């Protein structure tokens, strides 16, 4: 072409901002005629002005996705479908894509060099329900609570359900928030809520007659949700060079940004976060705010905003497939086991896949390549939940399923990260999982009243079937404020190291090696700093703990160092409350 990039500003081709009508079929057949016309070299910008897009269900594209980590409820109602269109960029100009019913905002499907980039996605009618605690006679467990403005409810058979366009959902438990701080009530994490048993006082407020709990208190905010999460926010699959700058997704009912099977991620300027300070909203998306399944070469996140999610803000991990038969020397049967991760390509010919021992978390050190790898299917359109693997050299008869419980982690896909200069707050669960054992840097992080537990470098070949022998990692010059203040799976302290193992008593072999602690600053209420499982080789050095009383203490674990079965402990120059702690 006679152009460098070829520019489609939207406005000139029908497509303007507040004008409140279903942009959805507008894009739709738009970028397909875009896409029909340029040829694979060619440059694309799709630009959106200031204002507001309002997408519906109406006239989406219906895609069948597998994805990570999610309920695999099919089809997808898809927003904006970028599938095999490459050097395509989406902008705006401080622009608001809304939607309205059950939608995956944004799909990037086999596609390299894209890039989104000063964009905002939202939901008008967010699944999860915010309420306002009006009375509380905890005697009686008679609890008012006011619905907020935006919210449409039906009761049926005394049943409180939320809606929105074309759904209608009951709530099952909750996240209750501070009034003002927007911090997660002190020792409160997931509460059962009282949307069973219940009677309208009058329009948006509710009574709830059998809802007994001190700690919901007059002013008490809470999210009330169920565990749906059949969609994220922007859903990426096997892109090649994929980018985020100043993108920001409010809600979805699912994650925020979830990347599989995508090679090279860049993300500045990413939030899962409020609109300000005043935003009426304590909650964000329904599940974590960025989660990459499966990835490889670089994941650069910084400078992001993440608060009030239903979950972590990074969740940086594989998946172990079980073993279920062996074929022959060569040749073994493997299968997803987790309900939400299935349906999607586990490896390629010539990956490289260590095998573990499930029950004592012991890898061999026999390695082996993929030679052959197939899903196995009685018909075509089945899902992904079985494969035939084929290795180049032979299994040694000790791997055997049969003998014991055996996975396979595939260490080709394997990213290494950057992950500095974030703020994480005020949200549910963990604030960073890390699960690889590529070079990783998490730095200059302001970890600022995480519900639970700070960051969680975990690995799991049982229930979650997530991997992550963890082998070179530095968490530096971060500050870490009053986490852990609420209970969740795993977290034992602030930093805790704490992968699944059944049978940790046999174990011989270390699960996690080369972590690196420097230079960061916990300012805490209680004891636990450090927790670690399974380590060989664990460096604790330059930190400075700082006591306040902001909360009691209150956790189990009252040592700020737990190890266990841990070698290779370096700890030195660390100090608490300016005083220095050693081993020696
Ligand atoms: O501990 C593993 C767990 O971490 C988070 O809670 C995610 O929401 C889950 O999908 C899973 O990744």
């Amino acid at each position: 072409s006679e152009f460098n990039v070829k520019i489609y500003k939207l406005s000139a081709y029908g497509i303007k901002p507040n004008s409140g009508k279903n942009t959805t079929p507008l894009l739709t057949s738009l970028l397909k005629e875009i896409k029909s016309k340029t040829s694979d070299l060619d440059k694309v910008i799709i630009q959106f002005e200031k204002g507001r897009y309002d997408f519906y269900p109406e006239g989406a594209i219906k895609r069948e996705y597998y994805i990570s980590n999610h309920d695999q409820d099919n089809p997808k109602t898809v927003g904006i479908g970028i599938e095999k269109f490459n050097n395509i960029t989406l902008i705006g100009k401080g622009t608001d894509l809304m939607f309205h019913g059950r939608m995956l905002p944004l799909a990037l499907i086999e596609s390299s060099n894209v890039k989104i980039k000063d964009l905002n996605i939202d939901f008008e009618k967010p699944q999860i329900t915010q309420v306002k605690i009006i009375s509380n006679d905890t005697t009686a467990g008679n609890i008012v609570f006011e619905t907020a403005p935006w919210v449409k409810y039906k009761l049926k058979d005394s049943t409180f359900y939320n809606t929105g366009e074309g759904w209608e959902m009951q709530p099952t438990s909750g996240i209750a928030f501070e009034n003002g701080t927007k911090h997660i009530i002190f020792n409160s994490g997931d509460i059962g809520v009282g949307t069973k048993s219940v009677s309208e006082v009058s329009p948006g407020k509710i009574m709830a007659h059998h809802w007994k709990n001190k700690k919901l208190v007059p002013g008490t905010v809470i999210a009330m949700r169920s565990w749906q999460r059949p969609a994220p926010g922007i859903f990426v699959h096997k892109g090649k060079n994929i980018s985020f700058e100043n993108v920001k997704v409010h809600y979805a009912e699912g994650m925020g940004l979830l990347a599989q099977l995508t090679e090279n991620i860049y993300m500045d300027g990413f939030g899962v976060c409020l609109r300000g300070k005043n935003d009426p909203r304590y909650f964000t998306t329904q599940a974590d705010a960025t989660h990459f399944s499966g990835c490889k070469g670089e994941i650069v996140s910084k400078n992001g905003l993440y608060e009030g999610m239903m979950d972590d803000a990074i969740n940086i991990h594989g998946t172990y497939l079980k073993i279920t038969k062996k074929l022959d020397d060569h040749t073994v049967i493997a299968n997803y086991m987790h309900e939400q991760s299935y349906g999607f390509d586990w490896g390629n010919i010539r990956d490289t896949v260590q095998f573990i021992q499930s029950k004592t978390m012991e890898l061999w050190d026999a390695k082996n390549t993929i030679a052959s790898i197939k899903p196995i299917l009685r018909n075509s359109t089945d899902p992904i939940k079985e494969f035939r693997i084929e290795f180049t050299k032979a299994l040694d008869p000790v791997i055997d399923p049969s003998k014991q419980d055996i996975g396979i982690e595939n260490l080709s896909w394997t990213p290494s990260v950057v992950f500095t200069g974030n703020t994480i707050r005020n949200n549910r669960a963990r604030g960073a999982l890390f699960s690889t054992p590529k070079p990783t840097l998490v730095a200059n992080n302001l970890f600022d009243h995480t519900s639970g537990c700070a960051i969680l470098l975990c690995g799991d070949s049982n229930g979650w079937y997530e991997t992550g022998s963890c082998r070179d990692i530095t968490i530096r010059d971060n500050k870490f404020v009053n986490a852990l203040t609420s209970m969740y799976q795993f977290t034992s302290a602030i930093i805790s190291i704490y992968p699944e193992i059944p049978d940790l008593t046999n174990q011989k072999k270390y699960f996690h090696s080369g972590i690196r602690i420097l230079n960061n600053q916990f300012d805490t209420f209680d004891q636990p700093i450090l927790y670690a499982k399974s380590v060989d080789g664990l460096v604790f050095t330059g930190n400075k703990i700082q006591t306040n009383k902001e909360y009691p203490a209150f956790h189990s674990n009252k040592k700020r160092f737990l190890f266990e079965r841990v070698i290779g402990v370096d700890f030195s120059d660390n100090k608490v409350d300016g005083k220095p702690i050693e081993m020696l």
